[PDB]
């Protein structure tokens, strides 16, 4: 349906130790020159570009390629984080999802969504 369901990964997500401090702006894909359509993987804090859709819109597939190598399922679209939530995608469930632990998962990378 249209409503975003809770990811089965959200409660128990393992976030790796020694995370980067993710700034509030100015990000780049670590694999190419893209400065828009960037996805923060919530396990490892990688910042990588969104996929090429079958219409030829979107990025260079760096975040999806990283998922295929790591199995790390949850990513948040940088620039969509507000006090009211964010755009969160599950590669595993293949859907936009709700992460009830989003505030904690972002706080891991020094992101205060409330700000
Ligand atoms: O990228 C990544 O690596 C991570 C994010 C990701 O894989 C992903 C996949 C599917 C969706 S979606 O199902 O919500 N939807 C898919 C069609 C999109 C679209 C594109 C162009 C349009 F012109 C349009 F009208 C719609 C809008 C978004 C959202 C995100
Ligand atoms: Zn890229």
């Amino acid at each position: 349906g249209e409503v975003r369901q809770v990811s089965k990964h959200a409660f128990s997500l393992k976030q790796l130790d020694n995370p980067a401090r993710i700034p509030p702006c100015g990000w780049k894909c670590s694999k190419c020159d893209m400065r828009e359509n960037l996805w923060l993987n919530l396990t490892d804090g990688s910042i990588l570009c969104g996929r090429r859709y079958f219409d030829g819109s979107g990025g260079n597939n760096h975040a999806v390629e990283h998922y295929r190598e790591t199995g790390y399922p949850l990513a948040v679209k940088l620039g969509t984080i507000t006090p009211d939530g964010a755009d969160v995608y599950s590669y595993d469930e293949d859907d936009m999802v709700l992460d009830p632990s989003l505030a904690e998962h972002l706080s891991h990378f020094g992101i205060d969504m409330l700000k």
